[PDB]
């Protein structure tokens, strides 16, 4: 009868490579499928699961209730939209998935399934790339002479912004539906993500996306302290030959941390742990 929220944060990074991807997406279907049984038997509690995709930022993702015909079908679509090609896979942005998956622990989906467990399970094969910067802050959209003709985003969506809602400014969009942020000449700017308690909020894009410096990781492990602080107990799960131990300690909720996996033990390190 135990109630359970459980996330999956899945690195497609172009670090990953397409070999590994399949197998990965193959490895989580069978987790899914595992999950579905386990939830529909006698007694079973609400299991919600979470299923995130993210590489230079977090792409789609779907939250579903294990007792729905639907739920592996909507799961399944999110793992086909992973792209973890070395060409189009994209950088490795943590601070965006934790605060994206934070802002589920924020949903009414998981607040309203009581008593639940809250996990989280973390798979990566390496350090992060890029991060977010300047959140909340509030960039020049239009530059005019002067300062009382400037229009500034927050002239743009002032304190009620939604997310999905196209902005514009004499007709120029200025915050397509996706989030993205743009100034008045079309260059993009920076985005409208989730912020980790619920909100999506401006920031931009940091980092050199194929490099990782002391201040990505900062910003990794800032991001990640708002996902455990919703009461969310996180196992990582490093892939491959190139994340180590330490990589992955500060996101990781009791130290233990299997390191080294193959993509083809991914299944069996989740169901079996
Ligand atoms: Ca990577
Ligand atoms: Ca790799
Ligand atoms: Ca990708
Ligand atoms: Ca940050
Ligand atoms: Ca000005
Ligand atoms: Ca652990």
């Amino acid at each position: 009868g135990q109630n359970y929220n459980i996330a999956f944060m899945v690195d497609s990074s172009g670090s990953i490579g397409s070999s590994a991807m399949n197998t990965i997406k193959s490895q989580l279907a069978q987790v899914f499928s595992s999950l579905k049984a386990s939830a529909g038997t006698d007694g079973a509690g609400t299991v919600n699961i979470f299923l995130v995709d993210f590489d230079t930022l977090a792409n789609k993702s779907v939250s579903v209730n294990l007792k729905d015909s639907n739920a592996l079908s909507q799961l399944q679509a999110i793992l086909d939209s992973m792209d973890g090609s070395t060409n189009s896979g994209g950088g490795t942005n943590y601070e965006d998935v934790f605060k994206t998956t934070a802002n589920w622990f924020n949903s009414s989906t998981v607040q309203g399934n009581t008593n639940a467990k809250n996990l989280t399970y973390f798979i990566t094969d390496g350090q992060p790339t890029f991060y977010l910067e300047n959140e909340g802050s509030d960039p020049m959209i239009r530059d005019r002479s002067g300062t009382v003709n400037d229009v500034y985003l927050s002239n743009v969506i002032g304190t009620s912004y939604t997310y999905g809602q196209t902005y514009s400014v004499n007709g120029r969009t200025v915050v397509n539906g996706n989030g993205v942020v743009y100034d008045y000449n079309g260059n993009q700017i920076g985005y409208m993500r989730p912020d980790g308690a619920g909100r999506y909020v401006y920031a931009t894009l940091a980092g050199t996306g194929n490099s990782t410096s002391s201040t990505t990781i900062a910003n990794s492990v800032a991001g990640f302290g708002l996902l455990t602080g919703m009461g969310v107990t996180v196992e990582a799960i490093g892939l491959g030959a190139n994340i180590s131990y330490n990589d992955l300690k500060s996101y990781d909720s009791d130290g233990v941390i299997m390191t080294g996996v193959n993509a083809s033990d991914l299944a069996n390190a989740i169901l079996g742990t």
